[PDB]
């Protein structure tokens, strides 16, 4: 089974800057045929549901502001945050859809 | 975009009795041209990332109890937990992905009477 694992657990970036966030995959979860990256990201706030940021690793999904942007291919994939807002304080997952069982990685914390 | 509701958004439930939990979509989910049902199912501990339990609404996980069973179609879904145990207690939603912007629910807590 495909395990996600994220680095760091936790970050603390000032207001106005670069955040980046890591994902590696035991296995890759690029479709060959296709190649799309089965790969998403998610943020989530405290007593609310996961929001999906981004699809394919790198589509942004619908309402999603634009300084949210994903990248990578295969194994290794990054979540980044051009210009940190006080509102992007959340937690950050990645998740896998390529092959089932279906997983998401572990969680990173983001705060100023 | 379509928006999911769940309900109850908290519930109590007894060792080993079962334990249902309803989700309404704002427009069918469900895909004339295939016949199914873009509608998922999660659990969510404290401190964990969620869970896939169901997807398709009712086809269950590998790795998952045959005690979590998914029903329902187009706007109707169910998510029902036989035999409970306790350590069922979790945070539970739907998600569709039918259309974009894919979402969750709002979350229902399951905690143990």
């Amino acid at each position: 089974d495909i395990v996600l694992t994220q680095s760091p657990d936790s970050l603390a970036v000032s207001l106005g800057e670069r955040a980046t966030i890591n994902c590696k995959s035991s296995q890759s979860v690029l479709d060959s045929s296709n190649s799309k990256n089965y790969l998403a990201w998610y943020q989530q706030k405290p007593g609310q549901p996961p929001k999906l940021l981004i699809y394919w690793a790198s589509t942004r999904e619908s309402g999603v502001p634009d300084r949210f942007s994903g990248s990578g291919s295969g194994t290794d994939f990054t979540l980044t945050i051009s210009s940190l807002q006080a509102e992007d304080v959340a937690v950050y997952y990645c998740d896998q859809y390529y092959s089932h069982p279906y997983s998401f990685g572990q969680g990173t914390k983001l705060e100023i």
